[PDB]
């Protein structure tokens, strides 16, 4: 099928821009690094394949859209279940992709774009909210039978996304400061959900 | 006196040096522009005055110096206090320095050196712990008569500095995203410090 192959020659660009952007470094990479190992499989073409940037979004759409089914799936694997028991199993899942060599990598490659005067990355924010896990959290909340957890949805979500991920991948990112272990994976999820839903004076 | 003539030019290279920062940009400004405009009260000196990161971290240094004294002074401003009170005067004071438009340009530096090979910014992060705003809290902590408090002093502190913090600076980092207004932050100050003393079964 020409959409196929369409697809498949897609597929060629955005892997060949991977594999520069992590041997070679994203920043010493141009557009034509990417064009020339990818062939005459290219020969300037149309999408977000129109600059290097680009292409590094397209590359983290597929990744969001991979880590949200992975963490959708794994909140849904319930039957119950106590919002104690929903925030953990999520918990575990967003931490543990924080804690993978890949979310340091990339994140290093979107703070180094904090000087961009094309906004790429506002443009990729603004246009992407939807696609964020928080929504999964954001869905939960309304759900319990409660006026506060409804009207504050999305902040809890935010919030509670935030204490489980701040902030290590920060400092991952900046001065590569080492990863968690799955013990102190759990352990600091244990510890954020009971401080979210108990509190200090527990 | 010869030691305050030194510290008073020592204070002429930091501010061309911000000058320079904020007009002409951190990444376009080098070393040499900053001797120029210094004049011949530089002449090849000797301090962290050897490179443009150098200079930089001299003048967080001050900020964050000028920063802690600000926010210690507020908290011991009660008399008191009820954790409560000790909690959200930290969280104002805390909160409103992340609110100015120089915490964001700053930030903007910090994350672009995210690909430095020399590490200044992990020597700086590694020999200032002390330094930080954090350390204040974790000081109250252990002082309460309660062995989960005193036991995870610096836990809650760092936890509790993050969710007043994240994920909004980021994303006034990255992005240019607005600041908060005070009755913003104000509102999100009691929010943070209720799921914090009491979570969300309130
Ligand atoms: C957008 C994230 C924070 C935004 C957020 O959490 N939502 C707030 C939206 S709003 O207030 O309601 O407007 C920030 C920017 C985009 C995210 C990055 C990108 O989403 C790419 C992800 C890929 C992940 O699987 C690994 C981390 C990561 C490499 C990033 C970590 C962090 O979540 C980021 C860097
Ligand atoms: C170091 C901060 C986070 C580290 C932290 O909070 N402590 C954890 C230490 S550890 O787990 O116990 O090792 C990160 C890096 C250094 C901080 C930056 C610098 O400290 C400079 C400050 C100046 C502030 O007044 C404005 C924000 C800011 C421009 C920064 C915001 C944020 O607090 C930063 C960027």
């Amino acid at each position: 099928t020409p959409s196929q192959k369409v697809l498949a020659r897609q597929e060629k660009i955005k892997a060949v821009a991977l594999e520069l952007f992590l041997t070679k470094g994203y920043q010493e990479t141009s557009l034509s690094d990417i064009i020339k190992l990818s062939g005459g499989s290219y020969s300037n073409i149309y999408d977000g394949f129109k600059s290097k940037e680009g292409l590094f979004f397209e590359i983290l759409d597929d990744i969001c859209k991979k880590h949200f089914h992975l963490i959708y799936s794994k909140t849904q694997e319930i039957k119950n279940g106590t919002l104690k028991e929903i925030l953990t199993s999520f918990g575990l899942a967003f931490i543990e992709i924080f804690n993978q060599p890949e979310a340091v990598a990339f994140g290093k490659i979107i703070y180094s774009q904090v000087y961009d005067k094309d906004r790429h990355l506002a443009n990729w924010i603004e246009n992407n909210q939807q696609n964020f896990s928080y929504n999964i959290l954001m869905g939960f909340f309304k759900q319990q039978n409660n006026s506060y957890m409804k009207k504050n949805a999305e902040k809890l979500a935010v919030l509670f996304c935030t204490m489980l991920k701040e902030p290590y991948h920060h400092l991952n990112v900046l001065i590569n400061a080492p990863l968690k272990n799955k013990k102190e994976q759990k352990e600091h999820v244990e510890f954020v959900v009971n401080v979210f839903l108990n509190g200090i004076n527990s």
